C-alpha cells in the first residue's frame, strides 16, 4: 500500500475509541511498519495488545512532560528503528477544571501552563529528541481542532493551546524542511452534523485515512498545513 | 490502488506540463478509469494521444465559455459513463493584456469578466450540467493558487478569479454536500525556492498525487477546503 | 474633528437604512467635506436631501455598470474638486433569482457576471476613474460581508463576488500604496444576536464610525485590510 | 476628542520608543485619563516621567509573572479608580536563547513556557484581576506580530506565544462581550518598505492612532479582531 517501506510511530493510543487508534489501522493497512508509545503504567497493556493486532512488538513508555521519559524512549527506540520516517502526535490534556463555564474565569496561571506544555510543546519536544534519527522524506503529524481558530464555549485554555500547536507546526515545517522533514496537523472535526456540509461527524477513520496520506510521499508537496478534516464544517456558517 | 472503480473526468490536458496531465497520470496510475475533454480543434489531437497512452478513449470537446458545449460535452460522456463519480477542473484564462503591469492600470471590464467566467464561473457551470450524473462519493477538484489570498505583481486580475474560484469550492460543498458530493481545490505552488520550506518548487507529480487522494474515498473527511500543495511557501515569512 | 481637511466621494446612499447614510453622517461628524453618487434619477431628490444636511452640495448621477457614466461624474467632480482624498464603495447588487436555494440550482453565468460586475469590479473601475485625482494620504474604502470567507445559504453569487471584492482590495492597496493611497475594506455584521460575543446585532453607526477611522490620516497604517465590524460573530463557533 | 470620558491602564511604557507610548500619546491627545505600570524598580522614575507628561500621577508596579502583584495593582487602581474602561497590554517576554538561530534546536520548555506564560497568559491573568472594575462599554487591547501567523527566522518559540495570544483575544471576546467589554488586537508592523504596499515601515504612532481607535466607543462594532497596522505587509507577495 503507499506506506509500504516507511516506519512510524504512533502516540496516543488509549482506547479503540483513540483518534490515534484510527490512524494506526489506517497505516498498518497500508503497510507501515509501526511502533507505539504509552503514557503510564495504566495504559502499557492495552496498548501492548493493540501493537500485537497490527503485527508491532515495539512498545515503549514515554510521558511527554518529561525531557527524559522522552529522550529514553527514543534512545530505546533506536535499538531497533536506528532512523525512521517519522511520527504521529496524538497528545493533548489539560486539567479538568480548565473546561466548564466561563473562560475568563475558568483559566488560571497552572492551567495554561499544563494545557500549552502538554498539548503544544510536547509536539516540538518530541522533534527535538528524534531529530537525527529521521529519513528524508519523514513527515510529523499532529491533531488540532478549530478551537485554534475560533472561540468555542468550554474548549477554553484548550484553544489557546491547539493555536500555539498550529503555530508550531508552521515553525517546524520551516526549520525542518531542508532536512527532508514535513511537518503538518489535522484539524479533526468532533468525533452539529445538519450544518456539516457532508452531513455527518468525522470518524477516526476519515481521520486515520488523512493521517496515512499525510504521512506518505503522496503528500510530498504538503509542509506547514493545518488540513480541516471536519466534513467542511469550518467553512459554514448558518445552515 | 486507491482509485480502482472510480470514473474520474479530466478536464484541462494541453502538454505534458500541464497540471492536468499531472494529476491525469497520478489518478490512473492508482486504478481510475479516465474521460477527457479538449478546447478546441487545436488541442484536439494531442488529448487523444495522452487519453490513448493512459487507456481511454473518451475524449470530448468541451469550451467553458459555452453552456452549450458544455451540455452537449456532459450528453455525450453520458453515453459512456450515465454515472461518474467526479471530475478534475483544471482551466484557467485571463488575456494577456491583464497579466503585465500594475493591477489597477492593466485591468478592464471586460478582462475581469472573462477572467472570472473561465477561471471561476466553468466550475460550477460543469458541476450544474452533471449534477444528476454523480454518483454518491463522488468528488470535485479545482486548481487554484496563493494569488487569491496575496498581492501578487502582475498576476493581477487572475487573484481576483481565483479568490471568487474558491470561494465557490466553499458555496459548492455547501450545497452538493447533502447528495454525497465532496468539493475541494488544491493551491498549487508555481509548477523562492530557497523560501519554500521543503526548499524546492513543486512538480505536477506532488499536485497530481495530492489531487489523487482529494478525489479518491481516503479524503472522505474533507470538503469545502483549499489545500495548500506548494510545501509550505505561504506559511513563511522572510527566508 | 478626526477627518477635518478631507474631501471624500460617498456612494450608496439609497435611504436612511443604507450603510453609506450611516458612513455619511459619521464622515459628517468629523469634519470631512462630502459629495455624494446616486444610481439613477429615483434616488436623485432624496440623495440631494440628505447631502443637504450634511451641507454638501456635489451630488451626481453615476451607474457603476457604465464606464462612460463613472469617467462623467468624476469629469463633473473635478470642476469643483480638481483633487480629493479618496472614496467610499457602498454598492452592491445580484439579480433576485441569484439569491434564493440551493446555490448550484440557482446561478447562472449571467447572475455570476453581473454580481461580479457590480460588486467587485465597480470598486477598481472607480479607482482607474479617479487615479490621477487623488491626495497623498487618500483612502478608498468597500462594504464586504463574511460570505466571502464562508458557505450561507441563500447568498448564494454574492459570496463569490464578496471574495472577489475582498482580493481586488488587496491588489488595488499594493498597486496603490506606492503613490500614498490606502485601500480597505468592512467586513460588516448583518444590519444573529444571542451568539454574537457583544449579544447585539451592529448598526449604520458602529460601521460609520469605523468607516471614519479608515478613511482618516488615524488608520494610516492600515492598507489592503479586511476589517470585521460583526460584534464579534465571525471568530465564535456554537454557543 | 474620541476617549473623552474614559479611563484607561496603559502597560508596558519603558522608553520613548515603546509602542505603548505611541499609544499612551494617542490616547491622552484624543481625551483620555490615563494610568500606568511598570514592570521594576529601574523603569520607575522614567514611567513616572511620562506619566506626568500625560497628566497623569497614577503610576504602579506591576509583574505579571506574578498573580498577588497583579492583584495588588488592581486593588491599588481601585483606590484612585473604583471603576474604569479598560487597559492596553503592551507585555511581550521570551529569554533570549529563544530568539537565535534554527527553531527546533533554540526552543526549551522553560524558554516556551516563560514566552507563553508572560506575552500570552499574562493579558487574561490581568482581565481576571480587573473583571468586576470594568464599566458597560470597556475595551481591552493586546499587541501581536504576523509571527503568530507565518514561520519567521529568529522569532522561532514567540510565534507561537503570539499565536496562542490571538486564540486568548477571541476566547475573551467571546467570554466578556455578553458584559460589555471588547477584547482586541493590533498585529503590528516591525517597528521591508521596498515589500510592504505603504512603502514606509510603520511607527508608534500609526500604532497608536489605532490602538486609541480600538479602546474607544468609534470601534463599539469590533470585538475578537486582530487588525494588521503593518502598511499591508502581510497581504503581499513576491514584490
Ligand atoms: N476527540 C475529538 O473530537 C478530537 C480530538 N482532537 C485531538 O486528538 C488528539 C487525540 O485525542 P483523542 O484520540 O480524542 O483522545 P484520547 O484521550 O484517546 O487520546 C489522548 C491521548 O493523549 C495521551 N496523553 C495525555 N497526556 C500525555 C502525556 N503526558 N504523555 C503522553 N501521552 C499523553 C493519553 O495517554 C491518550 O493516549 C488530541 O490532541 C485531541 O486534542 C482533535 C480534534 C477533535
Ligand atoms: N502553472 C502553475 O504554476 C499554476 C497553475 N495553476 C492553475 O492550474 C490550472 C491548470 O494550469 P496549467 O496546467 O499550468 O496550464 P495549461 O495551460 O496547461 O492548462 C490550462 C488549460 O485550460 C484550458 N482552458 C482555457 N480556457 C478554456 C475554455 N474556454 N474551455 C476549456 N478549457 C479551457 C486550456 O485548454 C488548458 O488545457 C489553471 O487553473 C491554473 O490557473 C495553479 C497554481 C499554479
Ligand atoms: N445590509 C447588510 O446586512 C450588509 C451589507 N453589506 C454591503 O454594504 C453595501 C451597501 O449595502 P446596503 O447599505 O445594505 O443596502 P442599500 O440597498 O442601501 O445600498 C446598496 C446601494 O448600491 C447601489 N447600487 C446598486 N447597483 C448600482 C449601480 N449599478 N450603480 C451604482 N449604484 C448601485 C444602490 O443604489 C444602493 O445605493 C453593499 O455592498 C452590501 O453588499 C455588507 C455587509 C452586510
Ligand atoms: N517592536 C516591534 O516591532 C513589535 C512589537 N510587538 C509587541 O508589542 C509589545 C510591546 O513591545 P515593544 O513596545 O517593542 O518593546 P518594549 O521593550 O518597549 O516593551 C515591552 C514591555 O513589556 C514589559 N514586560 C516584560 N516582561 C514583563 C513582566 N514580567 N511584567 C510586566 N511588564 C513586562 C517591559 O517592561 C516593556 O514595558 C510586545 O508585546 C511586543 O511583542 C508587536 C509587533 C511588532
Ligand atoms: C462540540 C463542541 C466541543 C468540541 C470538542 C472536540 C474535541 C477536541 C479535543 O481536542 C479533544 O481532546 C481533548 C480535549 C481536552 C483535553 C484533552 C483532550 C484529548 C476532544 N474533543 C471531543
Ligand atoms: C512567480 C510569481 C507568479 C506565479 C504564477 C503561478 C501560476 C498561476 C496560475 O494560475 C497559472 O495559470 C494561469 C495564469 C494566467 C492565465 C492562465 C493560466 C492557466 C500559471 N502560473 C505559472
Ligand atoms: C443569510 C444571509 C444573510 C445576509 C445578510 C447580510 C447582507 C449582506 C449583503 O451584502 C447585503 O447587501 C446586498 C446583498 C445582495 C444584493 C445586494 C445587496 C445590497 C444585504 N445583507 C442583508
Ligand atoms: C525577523 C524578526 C522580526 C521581528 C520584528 C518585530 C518584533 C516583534 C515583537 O514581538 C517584538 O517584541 C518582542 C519580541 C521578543 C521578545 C520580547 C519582545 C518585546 C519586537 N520586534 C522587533
Amino acid at each position: 500500500g503507499f506506506l509500504s517501506g516507511k516506519r512510524i510511530l504512533v502516540t496516543g493510543v488509549a482506547s479503540k475509541l483513540s483518534i490515534a487508534y484510527g490512524i494506526a489501522q489506517a497505516m498498518h493497512r497500508e503497510g507501515a511498519e509501526l511502533a507505539f508509545t504509552y503514557q503510564n503504567d495504566k495504559l502499557k497493556g492495552r496498548v501492548e495488545e493493540f501493537a500485537a493486532q497490527l503485527g508491532s512488538d515495539i512498545v515503549l513508555q514515554c510521558d511527554v512532560a518529561e525531557d527524559a521519559s522522552i529522550d529514553t524512549m527514543f534512545a530505546e527506540l533506536g535499538k531497533v528503528w536506528p532512523k525512521f520516517d517519522g511520527f504521529v502526535h496524538s497528545i493533548g490534556f489539560a486539567p479538568g477544571d480548565q473546561l466548564d463555564g466561563d473562560y475568563v474565569n475558568a483559566v488560571t496561571r497552572e492551567g495554561f501552563k499544563i494545557a500549552h506544555d502538554i498539548s503544544s510543546y510536547s509536539f516540538v519536544a518530541m522533534a527535538k529528541a528524534c531529530r537525527s534519527m529521521l529519513n528524508p522524506g519523514s513527515a510529523l503529524l499532529t491533531l488540532s481542532y478549530l478551537g485554534a481558530e475560533r472561540a468555542i464555549p468550554n474548549y477554553n485554555v484548550m484553544g489557546l493551546a491547539k493555536a500555539s500547536l498550529e503555530a508550531n507546526v508552521r515553525y517546524m515545517a520551516n526549520a525542518m524542511g531542508p532536512e527532508g522533514v514535513r511537518v503538518n496537523a489535522i484539524s479533526a472535526g468532533p468525533i452539529c452534523e445538519a450544518v456539516t456540509p457532508i452531513r455527518r461527524t468525522v470518524t477516526i477513520e476519515d481521520v486515520g485515512n488523512s493521517a496515512a496520506f499525510l504521512c506518505s510521499d503522496l503528500s510530498a508537496g504538503i509542509s506547514g498545513e493545518v488540513v480541516h478534516v471536519d466534513g467542511g464544517f469550518s467553512i459554514a456558517a448558518m445552515n
